[PDB]
């Protein structure tokens, strides 16, 4: 058979001046790109496949500064990567729904799909039972 590998990939979401999420809906919303993703892999022959996780660090919100945009980076890490089909490039979902995160502030670069060449191999298909 074929093995996947871990994947992750990572993205700026930012909210409204004079605004601040609480974390759990930093994290929500986050969570609506790993949705996306999910759909997206879903409709392409499960390249990133169907198992993907999030977590979200944010910048402090300043209480005082009125102009102040706080800035989340969303990371989510796809689990049954399949390393072996093309790599999908940023360009292909940055409209598809629930992909709401962006190029991340201080990069030169769009938000990649980056494979943990660490992380062992494992199956493509997920098991439950055996």
């Amino acid at each position: 058979a074929y093995v996947c590998r871990e994947a992750s990939i990572s993205g700026e979401i930012r909210y409204p001046q004079g605004t601040c999420p609480t974390k759990t809906e930093a994290l929500n919303d986050c969570n609506k790109v790993t949705k996306g993703l999910i759909d997206f892999s879903q409709s392409h022959q499960r390249a990133w496949g169907i198992d993907m996780t999030a977590k979200v660090q944010c910048a402090p919100c300043k209480t005082t500064d009125p102009w102040d945009v706080v800035l989340c980076t969303c990371k989510i890490t796809a689990h049954r990567y399949r390393e072996f089909v093309p790599k999908i490039p940023y360009s292909s979902f940055s409209s598809a729904p629930g992909v709401i995160f962006r190029q991340e502030t201080g990069l030169d670069h769009d938000p990649e799909w980056v494979v943990n060449m660490k992380a062992r191999t494992r199956g493509c298909d997920h098991h439950h039972h055996h």
